[PDB]
């Protein structure tokens, strides 16, 4: 049993010290990394995240659905190539199988 809310926790504090930027994007805008587990609106983003990697684990991920709506707030190509590498450090963090297939996916779409 993968602890998955773990591995997504540690793939943000990842994204967003390479690239403090991205966290601009977000409800919890402005929000100390080392807080951000007790912020509300980093919760509910956080565990749709884990929701979207149990999708893809039991085979309902939409990774076009997801694609599409990335690309409607400017996040693209290069975002998730960075993101790929932040959640490849993050799993490995935690002993979890790789999930670059997964972002693979949402890629071909972008
Ligand atoms: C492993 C890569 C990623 C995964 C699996 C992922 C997944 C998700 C999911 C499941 C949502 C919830 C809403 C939806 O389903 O569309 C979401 C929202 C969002 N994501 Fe991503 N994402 C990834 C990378 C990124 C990156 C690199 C950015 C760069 C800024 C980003 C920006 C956003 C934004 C702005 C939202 C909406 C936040 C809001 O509505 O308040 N994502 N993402």
């Amino acid at each position: 049993m993968v602890n998955w809310a773990a591995v997504v926790d540690d793939f943000f504090q990842e994204l967003f010290k390479a690239h403090p930027e991205y966290q601009n994007k977000f409800g919890f805008k402005g929000v100390a990394l080392g807080s951000l587990k007790g912020n509300a609106a980093y919760k509910t983003l956080a565990g749709k995240v884990v929701d979207y990697i149990n999708a893809w684990i039991g085979g309902s991920a939409d990774a076009a659905g997801l694609a599409s709506r990335h690309k409607g707030r400017n996040v693209g190509s290069a975002e998730f190539h960075n993101a790929k590498a932040c959640l490849a450090k993050a799993c490995s963090a935690h002993g979890a199988p790789d999930l670059g297939h997964a972002i693979d996916d949402i890629l071909s779409h972008l």
